[PDB]
């Protein structure tokens, strides 16, 4: 919370409030590096180059 | 229409086009200052520091 903030932050199939009380079973992490105008294209149903 | 233009107006409940013909019953605006991406905070159903 003092460290690192975040311009888009959304989930899906849950909901955020829950999220501190609730346990998942396998959890996998994707990282990438996209420019400003393309950060809509990473969302279901998109179309685009990314 | 003159001065001042939003970058976020957000209604919840109601439509914005039904702004007009309707009259409400108790209102109050509670007012604060946040900075450029906290104000995808300010919703139903968020987490965040703020
Ligand atoms: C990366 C290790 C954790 C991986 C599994 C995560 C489980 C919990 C789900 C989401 C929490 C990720 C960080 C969310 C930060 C919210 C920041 C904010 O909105 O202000
Ligand atoms: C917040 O950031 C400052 C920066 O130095 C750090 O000293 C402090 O420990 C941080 N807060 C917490 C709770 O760690
Ligand atoms: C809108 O703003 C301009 C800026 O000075 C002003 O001249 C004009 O009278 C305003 N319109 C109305 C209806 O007051």
């Amino acid at each position: 919370y003092n460290s690192t903030f975040f311009s888009t932050f959304k989930c899906y199939g849950v909901c955020a409030t829950k999220l501190n009380d609730l346990c998942f079973s396998n959890v996998y992490a994707d990282s990438f590096v996209v420019k400003g105008d393309d950060v809509r294209q990473i969302a279901p149903g998109q179309t685009g180059v990314i």
